[PDB]
């Protein structure tokens, strides 16, 4: 059915162009690709016989133009967006392309990949169908090209990387053909030149003494499908547009009369071209169609998967709909149960409860020195004293567990918020639902935070209101000894003998055995004795000083005996050779410590259970048993499960693609 292969395929160009697609479908079609210095406009316009492309600076074609040249005996054209209204004046066609391009382009001159299908019936053409793309500019001596150059390139690339795309490469004769944008492109994407047809324009513009024959005789960059030459002499006017008859006559003439192309005149020109493009297109289609119908199936059995995942994602078709909300909610709930009870939320909570909180408490503890200071101070406060020093200091220490206990509530409100936020990622599928849900649960948590903190405070107060001393882990509740001469080998040293008198209370010493001058008097309280003539020394245990600033008194005497008897005398005075508070404060310290151990153990046990009960569990039950209800009563079960514009659009695209693929596959059957 050769004759119908071009009309067939360009019935697929409609079906897909109707949804804004064409390139990405790998249609057997021809892509016009050239620099602006070629005038692909003139070639197309020469096919049709009537000027009809947009005129202005920069690119003539700003959106792909699926030009469907169809032969007939009547001359007229119709669009795809304006199907029904048949065009008869071509300047209208031009202005209509301009219009329909300015519509989508949103700029006086900015491009777009979204094709326009323009079907033209005339007796001036064969059944031929081309996709006109934007032109390019040859980059001048070095120099970086303009963004738009790169955009254009990327587009022509979008089209001609498809293996089914025949690249009609249009270069100018009057420019170094080595450096020729169209051919460079064609080469990069089809390095063995098997789907490129070169067209060489302006052959009558080369310098005197230079022809492009080594290129057309297919010998420079030879292509499989060859080169064709064309010149553009729109010779007459049927009033303003092309007298294609005289112009094609002129072309013929140029090729017959030019000695370098003479011998090729038959294989050159617009007509011949039309004939060639026609042949090669029809064969290309015949050869590629079987693959295409298969591409189109792998694509339609991919769109059925996602269409099936979506059409089932939302059941707004049966009286279901709400069933969807219900399952979303059940998902959230399960996420949450699993998370907070098993690196993650429940584990972090375990570490808060049983590793940190204990430490937060410990750092609120009275260290030995400040605890003894506190107790002593509490005794100075109460001119029974034991009992109330105990109460005082316990209540002191206990007041300080409120911070670490409030604190803990926070570290948990924190991980709980963190978890609601993770769980609620699995609702991005639904923006309003995710929003309102995360909101509500975050709220419930902040109320529970209030009530939970209150209770924790209260527990410490309760602990303060009564010292339970019955708790079973509360494990508590002047005649003279001797006189003698004696020498000081330490005094002065900057060391005379003195006359010593040891009573039972004081060792005092004089200048002479007469006893008129008392040089010093020392209390034997707290004195002890060490060894160091034969020499011993007295020192004071409570502190550091005994005799003025002398840490120890150095006493020396000639005989070992003298010493021994003196020592024996100091012993009788209570000075051996090596206060109520001190003891009381210790006692109370032990009591306090014990009762505190009991309190700590308790608080460490009870704050976690309080937080579980009033916050965690509370929140859980809320999610499992109240939440959905609240979302119902106070919910637009329609409005909540609304489509993020994202998926709404993506899935309009999905659907459109679905229908377009259906149409295509049935068209090919």
């Amino acid at each position: 059915g050769m004759e119908d292969l071009i009309p067939l395929v360009n019935r697929l160009q409609d079906a897909f162009s109707a949804i804004g697609q064409n390139a990405d479908l790998d249609l057997p079609q021809i892509a016009v690709v050239g620099g602006q210095s070629a005038g692909k406009s003139s070639v197309l316009e020469n096919f049709v016989g009537r000027d009809f492309l947009p005129r202005g600076s920069g690119i003539v074609t700003r959106r792909p133009l699926v030009l469907q040249l169809v032969n007939s005996t009547t001359e007229y054209a119709e669009f795809l967006h304006c199907k029904g209204k048949k065009f008869t004046d071509f300047e209208e066609v031009r202005l209509e392309i301009e219009a329909e391009t300015d519509r989508v382009t949103g700029t006086n001159k900015g491009i777009s990949p979204v094709p326009i299908n323009l079907r033209v019936y005339s007796p001036h053409v064969l059944n031929l169908t081309l996709v006109d793309l934007p032109g390019m500019t040859k980059v001048p001596v070095g120099d970086q090209p303009p963004d738009i150059e790169f955009q254009i390139r990327d587009m022509l690339m979008q089209f001609v990387t498809k293996e089914n795309c025949l690249i009609l490469a249009v270069s100018p004769a009057n420019s170094d053909l080595a450096n020729s944008d169209a051919l460079k492109i064609a080469k990069e994407v089809d390095p063995q030149g098997q789907r490129t047809i070169g067209v060489i324009t302006k052959l009558d513009l080369m310098d005197e003494g230079t022809d492009a024959r080594d290129v057309l005789e297919n010998k420079l960059l030879p292509l499989r499908r060859g080169y064709i030459g064309v010149v553009n002499r729109s010779q007459k006017d049927i009033d303003g547009k092309k007298d294609i008859t005289a112009a094609l006559a002129a072309e013929r003439k140029f090729f017959l009369s030019h000695p370098s192309y003479r011998h090729l005149a038959d294989r050159m020109g617009t007509p011949y071209l039309q004939k060639v493009l026609n042949q090669q297109l029809t064969n290309h289609i015949r050869d590629t169609l079987p693959g295409l119908r298969n591409k189109l199936q792998s694509q339609l059995l991919s769109i059925e998967k996602e269409v099936d995942e979506y059409k089932n994602f939302r059941p707004d078709d049966p009286a279901r709909k709400t069933k969807a909300l219900l399952q979303m909610v059940q998902q959230f709930a399960v996420d949450f149960e699993k998370r907070i009870e098993g690196l993650s939320g429940g584990a972090r909570i375990n570490r808060i409860f049983h590793e940190r909180f204990p430490f937060e408490l410990v750092k609120m503890e009275f260290d030995e020195k400040e605890l003894r200071r506190e107790i002593s101070y509490a005794i100075k406060n109460i001119h029974f004293t034991p009992d109330l020093a105990f109460e005082a200091t316990v209540k002191k220490q206990v007041q300080k567990l409120k911070e670490p206990s409030i604190k803990c509530v926070d570290m948990v409100v924190s991980e709980l918020t963190s978890t609601i936020r993770k769980c609620s990622e699995k609702l991005q599928q639904y923006p309003r639902l995710r929003e309102e849900m995360e909101r509500i649960v975050t709220t419930h948590i902040r109320e529970r935070e209030g009530r939970t903190k209150e209770q924790v405070m209260l527990l410490i107060d309760i602990e303060l209101a009564y010292m339970n001393t019955n708790h079973e882990d509360f494990i508590g509740f002047i005649l003279v000894i001797r006189k003698g001469w004696l020498t000081i080998n330490n005094i002065g040293i900057m060391s005379k003998e003195y006359w010593f008198v040891l009573t039972a209370e004081n060792l005092s010493w004089y200048k002479d055995d007469e006893e008129k001058e008392k040089k010093y008097m020392l209390s034997v309280d707290n004195l002890k004795l060490r060894d160091v003539k034969h020499i011993f020394a007295l020192f004071n245990t409570e502190q550091r000083n005994v005799y003025k600033d002398y840490r120890q008194l150095e006493l020396a005497c000639e005989t070992q005996e003298e010493v021994d008897s003196w020592k024996a005398s100091f012993l009788r005075a209570g000075v051996y050779p090596e206060p109520q508070l001190e003891r009381q404060v210790e006692t109370i310290r032990n009591l306090v410590d014990s009762y505190m151990a009991i309190v700590n153990k308790t608080v460490r046990d009870l704050m976690p259970k309080t937080i579980m009960h009033l916050m965690i569990n509370n929140t859980k039950e809320f999610i499992f048993s109240e939440l959905l209800a609240n979302l119902y009563s106070c919910g637009d079960q329609n409005t909540l499960m609304e489509e993020s514009a994202e998926q709404a659009q993506r899935r309009d695209e999905m659907l459109r693609m679905y229908h377009a693929l259906k149409e295509a596959l049935s068209i090919i059957g």
